[PDB]
């Protein structure tokens, strides 16, 4: 637990869904965790005195920087997990009109720009730490199988997640000399509030034929933290599903 | 992992040995399947057994699986046996020999399929524990994606391992058997029997992989029910250049 015990993690989207499960796994591994989210202070307040909540939109650099002052005050920042995100499902062409430009921009801004914003500012905080052996820290991003298998309606969602995939390797290369790994998880179908018919959804997953449990995402995050050789890679976490057009 | 039986090919050396040790530490009984290494495996204690077999020999592999089945329910199969190769397509002394290409494909690709298919037959006979009967983990290589000059046969064999991962996961899904492939980058094993400068080319960590890091990923795959039908590069972010 070298990069968690006595260290600080920042989890965006950490008050719900995949981020909440990750927060819990990190706390169980001994880290202090700053949850960065639009909302969820009550949930995070039930997680004990090693968790803190920072209200911030990941697309707002001043709010993210303020959250990172809090994180730094707790100890050396060594883990950043980008789970904040949203989706839409809109056809390119419809009788109602063309996919609105502002809707495409919004999804790209939150999912792609917001991830880069927290990554770049978080990397600055990790880079100033003393190495523990050969490592300063690790940044984990959330893409989606939609980066590869995008369905009808997913133009903006897939663009945003494809951007997260595409930037993983250059950022890993860029941060390598500072001893910061960068890895991306591409989840398949998980039982989170994002899916707020769910049973028939899970039947389409080859095996296990169910929605993913958010704790399985958190477990993979922890393995990435603990495995020094995982870097510059995207890992599908998806029960072998491949998403069909519909 | 406890109470279950695992089979590790290539388990007497390198990545397979580190995997065997991790599985034994997790409480499993392990049958090591290898061309040699009785002495190495004898030092691993009572929960490890050695079965001599060429992975391309279906009778010898079946005999190893009979031993495994006699210990308990077979739930984990790890394919680490393999060999490397570096021959140019054209060179002064002639064309890459067809027999050399066949040999690497036979050991690395056909041998992996042989152990996978016979291992799956044993896993499928077990009772599920919750939602799973077992998991099969294969070893590809970054050469499946980044093949260098000289690697025509090695990359062909490892690209075949990658290509068959999804259809086999789909095929075995109703029997509750996951299939995942690891694609290692550069690891400090007897396969590499100059190494310092090789490690310097890995972005981060800038060293050869420790076989235990491969074993750790194997154990995570076993413990994470959602990993299935996927290939995972384990490589320090390296991308192999032509030379
Ligand atoms: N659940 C799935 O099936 C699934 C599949 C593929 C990818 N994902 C991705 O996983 C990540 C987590 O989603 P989830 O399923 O946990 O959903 P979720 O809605 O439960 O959690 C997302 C969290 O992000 C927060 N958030 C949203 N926009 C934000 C912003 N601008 N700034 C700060 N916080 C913000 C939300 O308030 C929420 O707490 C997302 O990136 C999502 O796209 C989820
Ligand atoms: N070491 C690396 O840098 C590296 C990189 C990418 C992939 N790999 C792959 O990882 C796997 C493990 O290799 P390693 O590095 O541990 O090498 P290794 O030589 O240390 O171990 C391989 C083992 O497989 C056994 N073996 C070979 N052919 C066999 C056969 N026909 N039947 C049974 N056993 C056989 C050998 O006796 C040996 O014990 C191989 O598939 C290799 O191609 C290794």
């Amino acid at each position: 637990h070298m990069k968690t015990k006595d260290a600080v993690a920042v989890v965006t989207g950490g008050a719900s869904g995949l981020g909440l499960a990750t927060t819990k796994r990190l706390l169980d591994a001994g880290a202090q965790v700053v949850v960065v989210d639009l909302r969820g202070d009550d949930v995070v307040g039930g997680l004990g005195d090693r968790a803190r909540f920072a209200q911030a939109d990941v697309t707002d650099e001043a709010a993210v920087s303020n959250a990172l002052e809090l994180a730094d005050s707790l100890g050396p920042v060594r883990v950043v997990v980008n789970c904040a995100g949203t989706g839409n499902a809109i056809r390119v062409l419809s009788r109602d009109g063309v996919f609105p430009l502002a809707a495409f921009r919004k999804i790209v801004d939150i999912n792609l720009v917001g991830t880069f914003n927290v990554l770049r500012l978080g990397a600055e905080r990790i880079a100033k730490t003393e190495p523990i052996g050969e490592e300063r820290g690790v940044i984990i991003n959330t893409a989606s199988v939609a980066a590869f298998d995008g369905q009808i309606g997913q133009a903006a969602y897939s663009a945003s997640k494809g951007g997260v995939v595409g930037m993983t390797l250059p950022i890993a290369r860029d941060l390598a000399s500072k001893l910061i790994r960068v890895v991306t998880i591409a989840p398949g179908l998980f039982d989170t509030p994002l899916l707020a018919a769910k049973a028939s959804l899970g039947q389409q997953v080859p095996h296990p034929s169910r929605l993913g449990n958010p704790d399985e995402y958190g477990a993979l995050v922890l393995h990435i933290i603990e495995n020094p050789m995982l870097n510059g890679e995207v890992i599908r976490l998806d029960g072998a599903i491949r998403m069909a057009p519909r």
